[PDB]
């Protein structure tokens, strides 16, 4: 398939091979929210926390949507849920 | 969630952040395959197949199995196939 394709794919891949990156998307699994209420779940900077979404959003994994008056982040679709939590799952069994 | 998972989890999605890796695992996910006949498929030494198999291997994205006189590789389960198509899915639409 396609090179553009397989390189866009390694870029999400490659975004997603990082710890915190991971705890980010994986609390996102669980409740879209503000770079505020991320860096409190996870006690990182809000500096820190809002670099990385700059990152994950730069590969399409997250969105940001101004609601009221905040401005919220989610998993960006679907497929993003369904991949994390598979590889979550694949990760928690045996062989 | 747990410190040993999430950390399995980032070295899957290191495992998946290379190229021809990439290229290895979408071929097995039309079908499973021998190390000389994905070679064969991509253009690829025998050798750098089987090296990047064996670091698949190693977390856990494939597995290999005798059938008759071949050794063939596979995707190792459902949630491998689903977590790539779905990556797969993501990187071909707009948004
Ligand atoms: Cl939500
Ligand atoms: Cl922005
Ligand atoms: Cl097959
Ligand atoms: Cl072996
Ligand atoms: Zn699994
Ligand atoms: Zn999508």
């Amino acid at each position: 398939i396609n090179t553009d394709t397989l390189e866009r794919v390694t870029e999400i891949f490659k975004a997603l091979g990082d710890y915190n990156r991971i705890r980010i998307m994986e609390a996102l699994s669980v409740s879209e929210a503000s770079v505020g209420h991320i860096s409190h779940q996870l006690n990182l900077s809000q500096s820190n926390v809002s670099h990385q979404l700059k990152l994950l959003k730069s590969v399409h994994l997250v969105k940001a949507k101004r609601q009221g008056q905040s401005m919220i982040y989610s998993l960006d679709d679907i497929h993003v849920a369904t991949m994390l939590k598979q590889a979550i799952h694949h990760a928690n069994h045996p062989k």
